[PDB]
């Protein structure tokens, strides 16, 4: 109640003041409350609070419920990673101008999905505790919080809108399984190579939303060099010391997973180039360290 009292009583600084429009945004100098304020600003400047009549204390309570259900003892898969994934989605919609290509229900679902896509993660080396098992657990945590008393930020939607938004939320969270990304990326790439990518097609729109979620999920690989070095530290902490080879592992991850995706994203919207650009500069830096 103390944290909710302070957060509800705060003034929400603008998007420019909070720097959440920048693809190079970082969160190291922000408190928990400050990340909650940036999240409120994300919902506000996407007109989600307006078009769906969210009450202020319900959104604040929902944000605090989502943050609380991430585990601080996990080095990378924690609330700050979820907060960063949502920030990148915001920057991609605004600075990347992806907003105009999607409906309000799609935007609403992507922001909720990005914030919720890793709920109750306990670390890669704690997989035993329990077709994308973890992503189904993540969505289940997301739905329970959405249904909790005082936390129902979707109450203003009609039953049709609500059923539609949950369907998109679920597919967006399921898309954060790398296995699903590997399975479906060939179709996404082949459509772009043949100059045949059309979002008016429902099947291709869902495929683009899947790829966009993966782009935001891994977007730490695109950050400026001092930030990426620190994020790579968190990944190495979670992988090895929880539950140097880092430079070459970062290069292989960039080659096998990241480069094509951010290239495909740039063809769809040229304003998403800073993600591809930042990903390339990090491959340059990591490869040099690997060579020593
Ligand atoms: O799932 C999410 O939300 C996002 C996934 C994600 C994001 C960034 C990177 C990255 O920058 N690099 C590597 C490669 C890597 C390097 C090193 Cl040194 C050690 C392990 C690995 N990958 C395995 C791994 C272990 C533990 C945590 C983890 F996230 C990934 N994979 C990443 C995976
Ligand atoms: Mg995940
Ligand atoms: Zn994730």
């Amino acid at each position: 109640t103390r944290e909710l009292q302070s957060l509800a009583a705060a003034v929400v600084p603008s998007a420019q003041t909070l720097k959440i429009t920048d693809f190079s945004f970082s969160d190291f100098e922000l408190s928990d409350l400050e990340t909650a304020l940036c999240t409120i600003r994300m919902f506000t400047d996407l007109n989600l609070v307006q078009n769906f009549q969210m009450k202020h204390e319900v959104l604040c309570r929902w944000i605090l419920s989502v943050k609380k259900n991430y585990r601080k003892n996990v080095a990378y898969h924690n609330w700050r990673h979820a907060f960063n994934t949502a920030q990148c989605m915001f920057a991609a919609l605004k600075a990347g101008k992806i907003q105009n290509k999607l409906t309000d229900l799609e935007i609403l679902a992507l922001l909720i999905a990005a914030l919720s896509h890793d709920l109750d993660h306990r670390g890669v080396n704690n997989s035993y505790i329990q077709h994308s098992i973890m992503e189904h657990h993540h969505f289940d945590q997301c739905l329970m919080i959405l249904n909790s008393p005082g936390n129902q930020i979707l109450s203003g939607l009609s039953i049709e809108e609500y059923k539609t938004t949950l369907k998109i939320i679920k597919q967006a969270i399921l898309a954060t399984d790398l296995a699903l990304y590997i399975k479906r990326r060939g179709e996404f790439f082949e459509l772009i190579r043949k100059n045949q990518f059309n979002l008016e097609d429902p099947h291709q729109k869902e495929l683009f939303l899947a790829m966009l979620m993966t782009a935001c999920d891994l977007s730490a690989i695109t950050k400026p060099w001092p930030i990426q070095q620190r994020i790579a530290e968190l990944v190495a902490t979670e992988f090895f010391d929880q539950g140097n080879k880092i430079p070459s592992m970062q290069v292989g991850f960039i080659d096998a997973i990241c480069l094509q995706l951010y290239e495909a994203l740039t063809h769809v919207s040229e304003d998403c180039f800073p993600l591809l650009d930042g990903c390339r500069k990090n491959r340059q830096k990591w490869q040099a360290l690997a060579e020593q």
